[PDB]
Order: structure tokens, then sequence, then C-alpha cells
């Protein structure tokens, strides 16, 4: 085994979440950034990546992956702009709702103390946090405020760390060049990738961050099960967008959610769902024969796609119960955002079982953006035989170990062969 020096990495999906991640975290851990090639689909931040996005949420998980985050968010000085510290709003109504939030709010008030956390125990309370929001529309609910957390500026900060990582001297390889189609394999040892345009790249090691396309590239077993979300964006006069500055992040579990404006103006409003498959037969790498697994229809690929029906009404309904005063507004650049989930939720991050020197590095599960910052650290530490043993048993090859099409959620997810309206082809 080399020094990391004369190591050479191949990470696929390299302009991703935990790509770019791992790319980041093998250069700062002197890594030789030139023995270093990051292949993708799309250049960093890739099109389709689902961390190619205006905002996600930061939320306040006590979980080892997420506190090191954290710090990385508040201190670290190639991420701190991008976190923006305007807290949560979570909002509750109904009997069985307001029932769970007032039982979680009491844990905190228990476990690791509450201190940055209110309980809003009316509507005129949640107006007082949240004076935008409109009476006659939160009847009956009450909310927790966090301070803590708010959201991240996705796309930025994935394009920061591109940015970082061409300045080093870091190889990359994009569109043909740089879409995985197979492993190279020596009896039994992975010693590089083929992409689509028949490029072979030779390294030590080889890292599949695929996201969502990661159970289509090779085979999984099953043990991910990709999955979209949904979103669209309504433009804000700069006068309508001053009033939300510094905003918190308003959820509402039985509505959807909604962040403050970006610079441009532009609110992104998301609904709270399940997710949709897409299945279709595919042969990954690995499989005998063409089997039915849910294959990401990639809005990059096809961006004339839009979201289904169902979303845009339930969208709508977001838009109409948090800001009426904007129900006229259209709602644009409606995409469908892909991730990939494992039965239990946690994350795949193990060497492959048959591959020697192939890792995954992927079963995201929809919560993952968070961890930007830190997870390339835990990817080297595989690659170096040092990840801490009961991370390594969490997020260890496991088919078999449970339905990930319902995975932890509320229900198997619905799929798109029926949902209809997102599909614009002809
Ligand atoms: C979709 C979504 C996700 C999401 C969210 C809202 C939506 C609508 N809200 C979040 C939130 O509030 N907080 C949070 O922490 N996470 C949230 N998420 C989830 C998060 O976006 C994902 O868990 C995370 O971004 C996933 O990261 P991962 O690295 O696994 O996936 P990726 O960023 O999509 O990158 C995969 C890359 O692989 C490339 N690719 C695909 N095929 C190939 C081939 N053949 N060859 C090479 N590269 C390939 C893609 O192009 C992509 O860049």
């Amino acid at each position: 085994a080399p020094s990391r020096a004369n190591t050479k990495v191949i990470v696929v999906g390299g302009g991703g979440t935990i790509g770019s991640s791992t790319a980041l975290h093998l250069v700062r851990s002197g890594y030789t950034p030139s023995n270093v090639t990051v292949l993708d689909a799309y250049p960093i931040p890739s099109s389709q990546s689902a961390g190619n996005d205006l905002n996600k949420i930061m939320d306040a998980d006590a979980d080892p992956a997420a506190d090191a985050a954290r710090q990385m968010w508040n201190e670290d000085e190639l991420f701190k702009k991008f976190f923006h510290n305007t807290g949560r709003l979570d909002c509750c109504h109904g009997e069985k709702d307001i029932a769970d939030c007032k039982k979680r709010y009491q844990n905190l008030v228990d476990w690791g103390l509450d201190a940055t956390v209110e309980w809003l125990d009316s509507e005129d309370e949640i107006l007082k946090r949240m004076p935008q929001l409109t009476r006659d529309q939160i009847k009956g609910w009450k909310a927790i405020f966090s301070k803590d957390g708010g959201w991240l500026a996705a796309a930025k900060a994935i394009k920061a760390i591109g940015e970082y990582l061409r300045d080093q001297g870091v190889r990359f390889g994009f569109y043909g060049a740089g879409s995985f189609k197979q492993p190279l394999l020596a009896e039994g040892v992975c010693i590089g990738v083929e992409t689509v345009d028949g490029t072979r790249y030779y390294a030590d090691k080889v890292v599949l961050a695929a996201g969502a396309w990661s159970p289509t590239l090779v085979e999984l077993q099953e043990q991910c099960v990709s999955k979209a979300w949904v979103y669209g964006h309504i433009q804000l006069t700069p006068e309508e967008a001053a009033r939300y500055k510094n905003s918190p992040v308003v959820y509402n579990g039985d509505v959807g959610f909604f962040f403050e404006p970006n610079e441009h103006g532009i609110i992104k409003v998301c609904d709270e769902f399940p997710g949709f498959t897409r299945f279709k037969m595919h042969q990954p790498f690995g499989a005998k024969a063409p089997k039915r697994i849910s294959v990401p229809r990639s809005h990059a690929k096809h961006p004339t796609d839009t979201i289904p029906d169902a979303s845009i009404v339930r969208i709508r309904r977001a838009i109409a119960t948090f800001m009426p005063q904007f129900k006229n507004k259209p709602l644009f650049n409606q995409a469908m955002c892909w991730c990939t989930d494992t039965a239990d939720g946690h994350l795949l991050i193990c060497e492959h079982p048959e591959w020697k020197n192939f890792y995954l590095a992927t079963g995201d599960s929809g919560d993952s953006f968070k961890l930007l910052p830190i997870i390339g650290k835990y990817v080297v530490e595989l690659l170096e035989g040092t990840l801490a043993d009961e991370l390594a048993h969490k997020w260890r090859w496991r088919p078999g170990s449970g339905d990930a099409l319902k995975s932890r959620r509320e229900a198997p997810a619905k799929d798109l062969a029926d949902m209809p309206g997102w599909n614009h082809d002809h």
C-alpha cells in the first residue's frame, strides 16, 4: 500500500455531495492533487446532483457525523458563508401532530436540554415570531421555534469545493469522459474505471459516490432504492423579498415547507411526502440480466421534465397556506431531485465485498446534504482502513436487511408511471 502522496484515487460522482467532499478530504489529507481524478456525468457542481439546489435545511441532529458537520458549517472557512443561521419554525396542527410535537419538545426539555428552542402555544405567538404569516390560514396551529440551524446554500457550497479542487490541480473528467460504465477488474481487484466514451482510468482505489445512480451503475441487491422529491420556485419583488430577509425555515409536516428568498428574491417551496420511484428495466454492472429497478429520471438529461400534477397541487396548497398573498405567482423551475434510501436510512459506506479497492459511498437516504463538510473524512478513513468500527458496521454492505421501498418512511414510494404531469417529451 503506497503512502498518501503516492496513492491514486478515482472519485466517481465527484461533482456531487459525497463525491466532492471525498475529493476535498483526499486533498486536505495530503493526497497529491494530480493523483486524484474526479469523474462525473456533469461538471461540478453536477446539474443532476441532489446538492445542486438553492437551499437545504440544516437541523439540530445530535448524531456524531451531523455534529462534526455542524462545527464545520460554523467554523470552516470554505463552508461557513453558506450556512444561514435563520432557525426553523416547525408548525403543527390537528390533535395527532400537536401531540407528537409536544412530545418532541418535551424530549428536548428532558434529554439534551432545550435552551435554543421555544414552544409557541397559539396563532398569535407564532405571528409574533413570523408576522408574514396570515392568521386565518393557521387557525389551531402551534409550533416549535429552534434558533439553531437554518439553511445551507447547497449548490454554492459544492461550487466552492470545485473551485478549491481546481486550483489545487485535481484532475477532472466530465460527460462521456466522466460517465461511469464499469469498474476495471483484474482477478477480483478493482484497478480503475471505464467511462461511456471508452476512456480507461487506472488508480489504486475507486470510490462510487453516484448518489441515486449508484444502484443503476453496479448491482446493489435492492440495498438502495432511488426516489425523487419535488420543488418549485416563486419570484418576489425586491420589496416583497425584503419582508422575508433572515426569515426562518418554515415547515408543517401536513403541508410542506419554504425558505427565505435568495439574493435574487426567489423562494423555493417543497412538498412533504415519501418520494417517487421510477421503475424500469436496467442492467447494472454485476447483474446477469436486466432487472426492474428504480432508475432516476434526470432533470439534467430531460430539462423539459417538471413534477407530477399531484405535486403541483400540494405545492400550491403550501403557498396558499403559508403565503396566500402570493398565490397568483407562477411556480417555475419545477424539478425532481433524486436520492437513494436504504432500509434503515443509514448510509452505505463500505468496500465492495467482491471487488477489492472498489468502495461504495451512497445510501444518502434523503438527509445527507448537511454532512457535505465532513462526509469525505469518513470515506478517506474507509479507504485507509481506519474508519471507526461502529460506523463501519452501521454503514456496512447489507442486502436483505429490509425493504428500502418504504425504508423508515410512512409509506412505500409511489411510482412516476402512475403520477401524470411531469413528462413533456411528446
Ligand atoms: C432531492 C432532495 C434532497 C434533499 C432535500 C430536498 C430534496 C428535494 N432536502 C435536504 C435537506 O433539507 N437537508 C439535507 O441534509 N439533505 C437534504 N436532501 C438530501 C441531500 O440532497 C442528499 O442526501 C445528498 O445531496 C446526496 O448526496 P450524494 O452525493 O449521495 O448524491 P448527489 O449529490 O446527487 O451526487 C451523485 C453524483 O453522481 C453523479 N453521477 C451519476 N451517474 C454517474 C455516472 N454514471 N458516472 C459518474 N457520475 C455519475 C451525478 O451526476 C451526481 O453529481
